[PDB]
């Protein structure tokens, strides 16, 4: 039995002094990075003047000497017409045969309806939009483009189509790439090679998703090396052409977490390509990618440079990104490696291509700082400083200065001084972008310095995939290429010396004012939880020791009553991934002590209620500090007790921290003397978020002033006991927070206890129904239903159309379906693929499936851990075998023998014929796939809704029409656009569904605390200026009937309603997080009096709902001659169970009438109903007898606005 965490994340090799200096700089504060860079980049006044003159000369030549602009001019096109035309030209070029395409244009496209003859034409419109307008729009307004394309064709006809086709053909065949194939690219390189340029070919592969894709990219590189080396014909690595590769193209799991696979499987592939480059004597450059791959790539560079089979060849090259804080230390390492190995490493210095993605990632992960600079001028200074370091080592490395910035170029040109020979260093530029600058540089008549052209090679599909990222390299507001084209930017501004400008700033190296550090994402409201960087070797080494120590601890969970720990039946808690690994011991609670705990809570309630809200909130904030400090140890417990991976355990502790701080802030914003607590609240939680959901429910109840009985899932008591220990250390009194470990019998005893004043339940819908049933014939001392929050299961779907990028879809599907072994309530259960792309995406998905590592989760390399119990495993496997027995296609990963010691289910894909093939939530790593025809999209949304669930939902599309359609018709609480559907963030995606998935209000949202007091406060930002028009029609009807007091109450409800609230919540860049209040649906009304019915109807209509009124009320004559608009929303119901499902209920009557109705309502099939009751007298006395908070439904929508390949908002941030 392997020791826990003994092999958690050992590095590839012991970290040298040079390597550790790199790691130390990873997230170094920006003010600490700049001063040494300023010092290193400093040049003499003589040089700075000479560089400025050269820079001015180059820029004057650039401005002294486009196709799309001339096309827009000739045909008077609007921007949308220009984009639509380029999309049409792109589509026409998918027709391979020239005569056939020309015939379609002449006889069909020009004459009118282009729709019939021509997957949306506008799939790549965000890319063409950048081309036409210079502005990035993340999604495509396909109805605007369709309108513009019809308009331009009907106005201008075949000539404009011809011009569009020929322009797109030139751009996609000769500008965005040097050629479609390596042979074509080589043929076109002769012209500039004769003038003194060289080439490095970029085959455009990246981000392999499957073994087959990595193999395809490998064979493309290998074939390109042969063609380039044949053409080099002995010219060598400096004069002759070379190749560039991306390591992410050569393995589907290129990551630090998979370091062993990288060294074992990716490294031999690079070596084979390098051996071929060596034989032809051409350059082979390793391109630089995301920041979390930098240090891992160094391990490959080290092995290759030390491998004697590659000796005698100096063509190995490596990119370093000057926007990165580690850049100078990476160069120190590379220069030393060059000295040790005797290989003259070709070092391409670039600024960096992934800036906006690095900002978003660091924010999402809650890390200490960014791994890149946040001011563009800082990158410029870094670049020049690293250039000085490189130019001092030309005996051992070959510097390659890749830049389009004439100021940067001139600074390095004069820095390098007067001595030059071919092979000392070179500049580089991008094909079809940098030639105007570099034709002022290459040649005996210019600056006589060589330039290597980075030459993309590929088909239209290949080049379009990540063209947005490449357009942003030189197209952002701060980009030199964009600025030199802006006539409002002077040459003096262009030649400004970044080194001196930074030096003279008040705070050298200050972070950009408009970019929040991850900890400050929420500003003054609350402090963001902090994560851990699992790509940082220092972090991995520190975490390894803390995790090991956590496994040595003797974790226990005891029934912690107000008077102290109680005796009970004790048993061990076993690691689900290996039952030989005992994690701790739990003493479980007798039914007698559970009842005793509620009585003690009831006796403790006044003392806890008297602690002022700000001080209760202070306890929560102290608890969050404690959990943040204890995160490494907490991770170890979650990993071993709950079978979670390290990344998921980090996210879980972060969620708990966020709950504590969010409910603390919401309390400080709202709670006052008039918001009295309910009393003892029973909090019952599931095993699958054994810290986060456990803590969230308890913290909310406590901060609202209620003593809590905490009943954690029987599977996961230890982390719950540790959460309670932390809350108590933070100042929560023992009488206010009691822990009752045990099974559902303990939960049921707590619910049934006489003094229970409210229940918070997260778990299965079936169990929630039993709790609902026990509460049905029960009332508070004030004669109202006992509040129940019941947040339950999902049958979560994702819809993917033919405009989505397969690689993005597959990554989001694999994560959403199989993260945590599918044991998230938010997990993806049903993937719906548009028929035309289904086979290609399915192939990729199955390939990605087999790249997952399943095993005990005390290893960083494990992607999917065990399921929680043997019972769960048997349940999940029974479902799989039933599907397999029905003839459905089933794909499964094979499991390692080591999994036999625990309870594992292999990630599984099941192909279904119809969504009805599924019955209930299958809580495991089981993805179901259905296909749909595009015209059936609306029916498909019906099918998703028809399950009765409504928790999470995902949509992958670039098309605004499809977004508007699908999001308006789906009925789910958490929507996700162009991203995964998991990991909802507290206060950013308030989490919770409708129907069979929840009663609400949402955990992590602003309505939550108001459910836990007897008089709900007004939440922050909670209002709407919109008035429901059916409510207004009803108020006029009431006035016409003479019911003046009820008409006024109706108008008051119309104003008080927050229906229509529509807010954007603060969160990370590159995402828009929206929170809206909608109608719940159809509310069951059970009135007793005429006035009661009118008040109930006003409340329901003001919140946008329809109603079913109990026909047994005998009040039909009270609603004669309703306006048609109101009548459309009103039905009368004799058999309530026939006329559902409902989304809530309003009841009027005395205590025993409420009890009888509540019992009948609980017996209705389907969703748990949030019921509100009032007496006739309370309706007369209290305008808020029925609280409008619970008659609206919260919807959270998270849209990935960077999905197109970049962040438009951050293009303005430099
Ligand atoms: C031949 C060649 C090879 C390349 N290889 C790679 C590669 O392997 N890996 C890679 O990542 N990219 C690569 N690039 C791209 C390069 O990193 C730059 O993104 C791009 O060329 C623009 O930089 P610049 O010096 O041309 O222009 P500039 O306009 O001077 O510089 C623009 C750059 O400034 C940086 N920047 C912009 N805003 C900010 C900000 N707010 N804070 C901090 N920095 C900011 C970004 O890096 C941006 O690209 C390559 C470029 C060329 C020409
Ligand atoms: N909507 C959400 O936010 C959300 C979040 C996480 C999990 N879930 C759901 O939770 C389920 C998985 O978690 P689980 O297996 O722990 O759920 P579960 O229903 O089996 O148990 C949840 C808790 O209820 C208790 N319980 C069982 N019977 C009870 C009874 N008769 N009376 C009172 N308490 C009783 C259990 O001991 C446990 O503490 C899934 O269906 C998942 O979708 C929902
Ligand atoms: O996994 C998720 O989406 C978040 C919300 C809740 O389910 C707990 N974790
Ligand atoms: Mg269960």
């Amino acid at each position: 039995a392997p020791a826990p965490f003994a092999d958690f994340a050992p590095p590839v090799r012991p970290q040298s002094t040079l390597r550790r200096a790199i790691t130390a700089a990873y997230r170094r504060p920006e003010t600490e990075c700049l001063p040494p860079l300023v010092e290193a980049a400093t040049q003499s006044k003589e040089i700075r003047d000479a560089a400025a003159s050269t820079a001015r000369k180059l820029i004057e030549a650039l401005r002294g000497k486009s196709g799309v602009e001339g096309l827009v001019q000739e045909y008077s096109l609007s921007s949308q017409e220009g984009v639509a035309l380029m999309c049409l030209a792109e589509a026409l070029l998918r027709i391979p045969d020239t005569a056939t395409r020309d015939a379609l244009i002449r006889d069909k496209i020009a004459d009118g309806n282009w729709k019939s003859h021509l997957r949306s034409l506008f799939v790549n419109a965000a890319t063409w939009g950048l081309v036409v307008t210079g502005k990035l729009t993340s999604t495509v307004n396909d109805r605007s483009l369709a309108a513009a394309l019809t308009r331009l064709i009907s106005r201008c006809g075949e000539p404009v189509i011809r011009r569009g086709v020929d322009m797109a053909m030139r751009m996609m065949g000769e500008q965005f790439v040097t050629g479609e194939t390596i042979r074509e690219a080589l043929k076109r390189s002769k012209e500039l090679e004769e003038k003194g340029f060289s080439y490095s070919y970029d085959m455009l592969g990246e981000a392999a998703t499957t073994a087959a894709d990595a193999e395809r990219y490998y064979r493309d590189y290998e074939s390109a090396i042969h063609a380039i080396g044949k053409a080099s014909a002995g010219r060598g690595i400096y004069e002759g052409p070379g190749i560039s590769i991306k390591l992410s193209a050569l393995h589907p799991r290129y990551s630090r977490a998979q370091a062993a696979r990288v060294m074992g499987e990716l490294l031999p592939r690079v070596k084979a390509l390098a051996l071929l480059a060596k034989n032809y004597d051409i350059g082979l450059n390793i391109d630089a990618e995301e920041a979390d791959r930098l240090e891992l790539s160094l391990d490959l560079l080290e092995v290759l440079c030390l491998d004697g089979d590659l000796s005698g060849w100096n063509g190995m090259g490596f990119v370093v990104q000057a926007y990165g804080k580690r850049c100078p230390f990476v160069l120190d390492f590379i220069i030393d490696l060059a000295r040790r190995s005797g290989r003259r490493i070709m070092v391409r210095l670039v600024k960096g291509a992934y800036w906006d993605a690095e900002i978003k990632r660091a924010q999402l992960d809650g890390l200490a700082d960014f791994p890149v600079f946040t001011r563009k001028i800082h990158t410029d200074v870094s670049y020049i400083a690293c250039a000085a370091k490189l130019l001092a080592a030309t005996d051992v490395v070959f510097p390659q200065f890749a830049t389009h910035n004439a100021q940067t170029l001139a600074a390095i040109y004069h820095m390098a001084g007067k001595d030059f020979h071919v092979g000392k260093y070179e500049f580089q530029c991008l094909h079809g972008m940098g030639e105007p600058l570099y034709e002022e540089v290459v040649g005996r008549g210019k600056l006589d310095r060589p330039c290597r052209i980075y030459a993309p090679v590929g088909t239209h599909e290949t080049l379009l995939a990540y063209l947005v990222r490449r357009l942003l390299e030189n197209g952002a507001n701060s980009s030199f290429v964009h600025r030199i084209n802006d006539p409002k930017v002077s040459i003096d501004e262009l030649i400004a010396d970044p080194v001196e400008v930074v030096r003279a700033m008040p705070v050298v190296g200050a972070k950009h004012d408009r970019i929040a550090l991850p900890a400050e994402l929420f500003g003054d409201a609350r402090t963001n939880s902090a994560g851990l960087d699992l790509s940082n070797e220092e972090t991995l080494a520190s975490l390894t020791e803390a995790l090991r120590e956590s496994a040595a601890m003797k974790w226990t969970a005891l029934p912690q009553l107000a008077t102290g720990p109680a005796a009970g039946e004790t048993r061990t808690v076993l690691n689900p991934g290996d039952h030989r690994d005992v994690v701790g011991s739990v003493t479980e609670t007798s039914e007698e002590d559970a009842r005793r705990a509620v009585r003690l809570a009831a006796d403790a309630a006044p003392d806890w209620a008297a602690v002022p809200p700000s001080e209760r909130a202070a306890c929560l904030d102290r608890a969050a500090e404690l959990m943040q400090a204890r995160m490494p140890t907490l991770l170890g417990l979650i990993i071993r007790e709950a079978g979670k991976s390290a990344l998921n355990a980090i996210a879980e502790v972060r969620e708990a921290i966020d709950f504590l701080r969010y409910y603390a802030e919401q309390t400080r914003r709202t709670l006052g003397p008039g918001h009295g607590p309910l009393g003892p609240i029973v909090c019952i939680s599931p095993w699958n978020f054994p810290l986060a959901i456990f803590t969230g429910q308890i913290a909310a109840a406590l901060v609202a002033g209620n003593p809590v009985l905490a009943k954690p899932a029987e599977e996961t008591p230890l982390i719950a006991a540790e959460g309670v220990r932390i809350l108590r250390e933070a100042g929560i009194p023992a009488s206010a927070l009691q822990l009752l470990p045990g099974d559902g019998r303990v939960g049921a005893a707590l619910v049934a206890a006489a003094e229970t004043a409210g229940v918070m339940f997260t778990g299965s819908t079936e169990v929630a129904r039993l709790i609902q049933a026990q509460l049905a014939d029960r009332l508070s001392p004030a004669g109202r239903p006992i509040p129940l929050i019941a947040e339950t299961g999902g049958q979560n779907a994702m819809i993917v159309d033919s405009s989505a990028l397969a690689e993005q879809v597959v990554g989001d599907v694999i994560t959403s379906a199989f993260d945590s072994a599918g044991q998230r309530c938010s997990a993806l259960r049903v993937l719906c693929l548009q028929e035309d792309v289904a086979d290609r995406i399915l192939t990729m998905l199955k390939g990605a499936l087999h790249e997952l590592h399943i095993g005990r989760t005390d290893r960083l390399s494990v992607d999917v851990g065990p399921v929680i119990t043997s019972e769960a495993k048997d349940n999940i496997e029974k479902h799989i075998e039933r599907m397999r027995g029905l003839g459905r296609k089933v794909e499964q990963i094979g499991l390692a023998s080591e999994t036999g010691v625990g309870t594992f289910v292999p990630p599984t894909i099941i192909e279904l014929e119809k969504l009805s093939d599924l019955q209930r939530e299958v809580f495991g790593p089981v993805l179901h796939v259905i296909r749909y025809r595009r015209d059936d999209l609306d029916r498909l949304v019906d099918d998703v809704n028809a399950t009765g669930y409504g928790l999470t939902f995902g949509l992958h599309t670039r098309l605004d029409e499809t977004i508007a359609h699908v999001t308006s018709r789906i009925k789910a609480g958490n929507l996700y656009i162009n991203r995964n559907i998991i990991g909802a963030v507290v206060g950013v995606q308030p989490f919770g569904g409708r129907g069979l998935s929840g009663t609400g209000p949402k955990a992590g949202g602003p309505l939550y605390l108001g459910r836990l007091v007897t008089t709900a406060p007004v939440p922050p930002q909670h209002s709407s200026v919109h008035t429901d028009p059916v409510l207004l029609d009803f108020a006029k009807w009431l006035d016409g009937k003479g019911a003046r007091a009820e008409a006024e109450a109706a108008r008051n409800a119309g104003s008080s309603s927050a229906l229509g609230l529509d807010l954007e919540l603060p969160g990370p860049v590159g995402e828009r997080n929206l929170y809206t209040l909608h109608a719940r649906g159809r509310i069951l009304l059970v009135p007793a009096t005429e006035s009661g019915l009118y008040h109930q109807l006003a409340a329901a209509l003001a919140t946008g709902n329809s109603v079913a009124i109990d026909a047994a009320s005998g009040l039909q004559a009270s609603l004669k001659n309703l306006p048609q608009t109101v009548g459309l929303r009103v039905s009368w119901s004799k058999d309530w169970a026939a006329d559902g499902p409902f989304a809530g209920a309003l009841v009027e009557g005395d205590a025993e009438r409420i009890r009888a109705v509540n019992k009948a309502i609980a017996a209705l099939p389907g969703p748990l109903l949030l019921v509100q009751a009032a007496s006739s007298g309370e309706i007369a006395r209290n305008p808020d007898a029925y609280c409008l908070n619970w008659l609206v439904e919260e919807v959270s929508a998270s849209i990935n606005t960077a999905a197109a390949g970049g962040n438009a908002s951050l293009m303005a941030i430099g």
